[PDB]
């Protein structure tokens, strides 16, 4: 996987993350773990690979920093469907209970911070998994607006931050994550394998509204996947397969013309579109949701 192995980078990250409890994912050799402890951090190591645990546990006995090491793969917590039957893969409810982490309301301040690096070849998969957890307020997000800082490769970073201003890279996860979080680059590291961006993902206090909730976000995801399935088409073309309501009237309410294209819609335009349909009255039904669309 990806590991912080450069001492100078580790010292830089420690100042970023300190300047509250820290969950470090896949510390590996523990160069960042040691830098965090030297800097005075309180760290819980979630290490997926057992072979690194002896040295990590050696670090906590001898350094002036309370360290707890758990054999836990953060990216396998609370499988979206499955039986929780894997030693390294666990439930966040059981982990957070053992760690004494208490849930707080969505509106409250950040209870906890998670830091690490996305897997080099599972970035989209991980972003989808976290997005489902976030919008549903399950897994770690059952406990509040968890701050997540993750290194990501440049290609997926540029796609995540794209919008109508850069249409060629604009896709479903761009909308999902820009609505969910204010995303900021905390560091950029040039590695032999390509540029890595450390992005800070703090869930927005105002993500959820009267009409976008943890109970109906899946309909919103369906709208987005449907639209970006034919990204060059008009929004009205897609709406005719999404809602029985008058698609032209809907678009007018959000200030868009009939010929508006999917790729010209900003993330907030999609949110207002979804809320506008949800708002409508005297309707036996607002959506034609009858199919499961793949995560792309
Ligand atoms: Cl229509
Ligand atoms: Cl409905």
């Amino acid at each position: 996987k990806r590991y912080v192995t450069d001492r100078r980078l580790a010292e830089t990250l420690a100042q970023i993350y300190l300047g509250h409890l820290l969950l470090e994912c896949n510390p590996g050799p523990g160069i960042l773990t040691q830098a965090l402890l030297e800097a005075g951090a309180k760290v819980v190591a979630l290490e997926s690979d057992k072979t690194f645990i002896p040295h990590l546990e050696s670090l906590g006995k001898n350094l002036d920093g309370k360290l707890r090491v758990i054999h836990c793969d953060f990216f396998k917590l609370d499988p979206r469907s499955g039986g929780v039957i894997k030693p390294p893969a666990m439930s966040s409810r059981g982990l957070f209970k053992n760690l004494g982490i208490e849930a707080v309301p969505w509106t409250a301040d950040i209870p906890l911070k998670v830091v690490g690096m996305f897997p080099s070849r599972g970035e989209k998969r991980a972003l989808w998994k976290l997005a489902y957890d976030l919008y549903s307020c399950t897994s770690i997000y059952k406990f509040g607006r968890i701050e997540v800082n993750m290194f990501i490769g440049e290609k997926e970073f540029q796609k995540l931050m794209a919008d109508p201003g850069n249409p060629d890279l604009y896709h479903v996860l761009s909308v999902i994550w820009q609505l969910a979080c204010e995303i900021k680059v905390l560091h950029m590291e040039p590695g032999s394998s390509g540029k890595l961006y450390l992005i800070q993902m703090i869930p927005r206090q105002n993500l959820f509204t009267k009409n976008l909730t943890p109970m109906n976000y899946n309909i919103f995801f369906h709208l987005l996947k449907h639209c970006f399935g034919r990204r060059s088409a008009t929004v009205i073309d897609h709406l005719r397969s999404l809602t029985p309501l008058d698609a032209r009237d809907i678009l007018m309410q959000i200030g868009k013309q009939e010929d508006e294209k999917v790729v010209n819609m900003h993330p907030q335009d999609f949110k207002t579109l979804f809320e506008t349909i949800e708002r409508s009255k005297d309707c036996a039904y607002k959506w034609l949701y009858d199919e499961t669309l793949e995560d792309r």
